[PDB]
């Protein structure tokens, strides 16, 4: 099909879930990816997986570690040229209210889904202007950047910043003609090993009190919005935030 | 009016400004208040200025400091009784694009907007819930809680963080039957001695591509919806955003 012709991206914890279905779908559609993640074990088996070193490698990285997102951009252009497309995907999780946060909980959460998007969008911006590349920032949020929940607290507060982060940037580069476009993807629930490993876990967001359809979704549901982002399908999409939750936030 | 009869309110950055009129309108309502600022030559003149201890008092806080909060609650407690109403106002800006942002101004911004906000909000459940107060926290935001400004990326990170934030708070409370209701207020532009003293700034607020008003709004107006939402008559109000901003979002 070859949607993604030309595109070399990075996708941050591109090597397991939502990540590598990413990552698995720019390669079908002609891009060259650098996914990153935190073990070598896994990243290494993860890009052998989905194609050759010409089409995807891996790179060991936190992306709450400023200094590392420098040696990110400088490995994928030195192995693929160029980098168009960035897909800030990397996050964690704390299972807790605001109330039963602890500063350590909250300051973790926060390095990885707030400062961890922001060093990668801000380098992104300053890499990918002015380069006629078609340039997109993907910043994956959820639902719980609309909605709260009450046993996510530091999550919710997470994805409201990026939501509205996004915006900004986008604005900025749109108003500057860097030829950089910002946008937002907010899955539901969706299905993975984690999931999986989680007894209930998936019975309970398949209440249609939670997800109307009654169940949850898979990570090629997330891979297909992304490549339309990615792609020039979308070049006069900037500033926006892409919905694909089963019904969650409608009602 | 009695208002707010028997309320003793917390109110972060209530030595300037929006604070100051919240201060100001919530003292005229009845309630008891306790004012924080950085210096204390402004704050013990603003707390005379609005009037005696048995109404008002201030207490010297960066709301950025986690140990000064448990101080602050406890100085607020000793002087007028149990918290009921916390008011998280204090806030800074800084004038960058996401791009243009250091590391150093992104985690200043982050200290206080949202971190502070943290603190205040996680603390005020633990400290108000199940008393029987009719506890009401109000986060202050701005119209950055909903759209993006290209030249305002870590303050709008920090506005949607708060906004999202404060929804899940909400939730849990409600779900636990705590007796403590969480909001969001939303300014528009407001002119303050800081707006004055910037020459042209509030000429090119009223511009109606900003403010379709053509003025821009006054600290009162942000003190009376904060009445509203810190009285019992808001009762049924938790989890919502209230904007005052001359139709500035609805453009
Ligand atoms: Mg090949
Ligand atoms: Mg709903």
């Amino acid at each position: 099909s070859n949607r993604l012709d030309g595109k070399v991206a990075i996708i941050t914890g591109g090597t397991l879930g939502i990540g590598l279905a990413i990552a698995t779908k720019f390669v079908e559609e002609g891009a060259a990816v650098m996914i990153t993640g935190r073990h070598s074990d896994v990243g290494e088996k993860a890009a052998k997986s989905v194609g050759t070193p010409d089409q995807i490698q891996f790179f060991q990285h936190d992306s709450s570690d400023e200094d590392g997102w420098t040696k990110l951009f400088d490995a994928t252009e030195k192995a693929f040229g160029p980098v168009s497309t960035l897909v800030n995907n990397a996050g964690i999780a704390v299972n807790k209210s605001v109330e039963e946060t602890t500063t350590a909980e909250w300051r973790k959460l926060l390095a990885v889904n707030l400062d961890g998007v922001f060093f990668g969008t801000r380098l992104g911006i300053k890499r990918m202007k002015n380069k006629g590349l078609g340039a997109s920032i993907i910043n994956m949020s959820s639902i719980e950047g609309f909605v709260g929940d009450p046993s996510l607290g530091a999550y919710n507060a997470s994805k409201g910043a990026v939501r509205i982060m996004s915006k900004s940037a986008a604005l900025d580069c749109a108003l500057k003609d860097y030829d950089v476009r910002v946008n937002t993807v907010h899955p539901g629930y969706i299905k993975t090993p984690l999931v999986d490993d989680l007894p209930g876990a998936e019975e309970a967001m398949s209440q249609r009190t939670k997800t109307p359809m009654g169940h949850i979704g898979e990570p090629n549901d997330i891979a297909y919005i992304c490549v339309y982002l990615a792609s020039n399908e979308s070049k006069f999409a900037t500033g926006s935030e892409f919905v694909v939750d089963g019904g969650y936030t409608a009602q």
